[PDB]
DNA sequence: AAGACGTGGAC
DNA sequence: GTCCAAGTCT
């Protein structure tokens, strides 16, 4: 039916002589691998490469990874972005530790039970560094496999997803799939790319139907966003006389999880200060606004004004509030939004 | 299934 | 403004 080894060829071959030297490439340990794979989840490679740099002179094994406290794990993915990633990781080593004594597992069913290793990761980890023959079908990889082999399905049902990962086992080098795993995920960021690919460039010219019918520009098939909602919030900087500021942690559910921020409120009408006045009353007293921007996530958009204000001890301060020097608050993690907050507040002080 | 879940860069 | 960024949990 396909072409298999021919097609093979013309990728692989592109492969040992266009692949990039990415940091995470220099070698094949599976913490590496695994680590930089639950980085680069919906992340630019770009962005990603300091961030590993980082991490990985922090944590340069397995198990200094589990031994770290969630505080520094989650500093360190400050400024990344969907920081479930890095609990799931830090709780899915913690457990390879205990459970496997520090070894990666290299059974599917053993790694994939794992926090955070879903199929991608599976699939990549494994062939990377075990040799397991798991397609490692990402975002960019279904936009490659639609237009080869002109499958129109929107790429948003899992549905679709488990037909790629089909087709991948089919078209595989069984002798190679590390390298045919990383060579499908290379052509999709140096050839076939989302907008004007560089199809007459492209290795595998000869084997994509969409090239062929001239629609390459018209896939992959993704059913439109939904537009987001919006949400208002007033966020307090208070400072006492020697300068500390207080902070709060957020919970461990949902949103931002675990990291610190400015204390707060979801003011869905008026009555900013209001709302804020009364909060920290569950001794304060809040200035106009200084600043109002709005800070972008995936499903929502919050439109944020801050607040000053000064801060009177007339008691302890119960957690999960923090009292915090100024010169201390870059221990901390914190959201963009918020280091935002810091900056706009201190800009404003000047 | 499809919403929650961050952030940034290239059109 | 849109689409994607080497997705996964619920
Ligand atoms: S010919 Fe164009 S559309 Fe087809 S795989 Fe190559 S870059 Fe993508
Ligand atoms: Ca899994
Ligand atoms: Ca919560
Ligand atoms: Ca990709």
């Amino acid at each position: 039916r396909f072409p298999a080894r021919e097609f093979q060829r013309d990728l692989l071959d592109w492969f040992a002589r266009e692949r990039r030297d990415l940091p995470w490439r220099k070698d094949r340990d599976p913490y590496k691998v695994w680590v930089s794979e639950v980085m680069l989840q919906q992340t630019r490679v770009e962005t990603v490469i300091p961030y590993f740099e980082q991490f990985i002179d922090r944590f340069p094994t397995l198990e200094a990874l589990a031994d770290a406290d969630e505080d520094e794990v989650l500093k360190a993915w400050e400024g990344l972005g969907y920081y479930s990633r890095v609990r799931n990781l830090h709780a899915a080593v913690k457990e390879v530790k205990t459970r496997y004594g520090g070894k990666v597992p290299d059974d599917p069913d053993e790694f994939s039970r794992l926090k955070g290793v879903g199929p991608y990761t599976v699939g990549a980890v494994l062939s990377l560094a075990y040799g397991v023959p798991e397609p490692a079908v990402d975002g960019s990889v279904m936009r490659v496999l639609s237009r080869l082999f002109l499958v129109t399905d929107d790429i948003a049902k899992p549905s679709t997803r488990k037909r790629f990962e089909q087709i991948v086992r089919e078209i595989m080098a069984y002798e190679n799939p590390g390298a045919f795993n990383e060579a499908l995920i290379e052509l999709g960021a140096l050839v076939c790319t989302p907008r004007r690919p560089s199809c007459l460039l492209c290795p595998v010219q000869a084997y994509c139907q969409a090239f062929a019918e001239g629609v390459a520009e018209e896939l992959p098939v993704k059913m439109k966003k939904t537009a987001v909602k919006q949400v208002p919030l007033a966020v307090a900087v208070l400072a006492d006389d020697e300068g500390r500021v207080l902070i709060r942690k957020r919970d461990s559910t949902g949103l931002l999880a675990n990291l610190w921020e400015f204390p707060s409120c979801e003011t869905d009408g008026a009555d900013g200060k209001e709302k804020l006045e009364q909060m920290v009353g569950e001794q304060v007293e809040l200035t106009e606004p200084i600043v109002s921007f709005e800070h972008a996530f995936s499903h929502l958009v919050w439109q944020l004004t801050v607040f000053p204000g000064r801060l009177v001890h007339g008691g302890p301060v119960e957690e999960p509030y923090r009292l915090a020097p100024e010169d201390e608050l870059k221990a901390y993690a914190f959201p963009v939004s918020h280091q935002r907050v810091w900056r706009e507040y201190k800009e404003w002080a000047s």
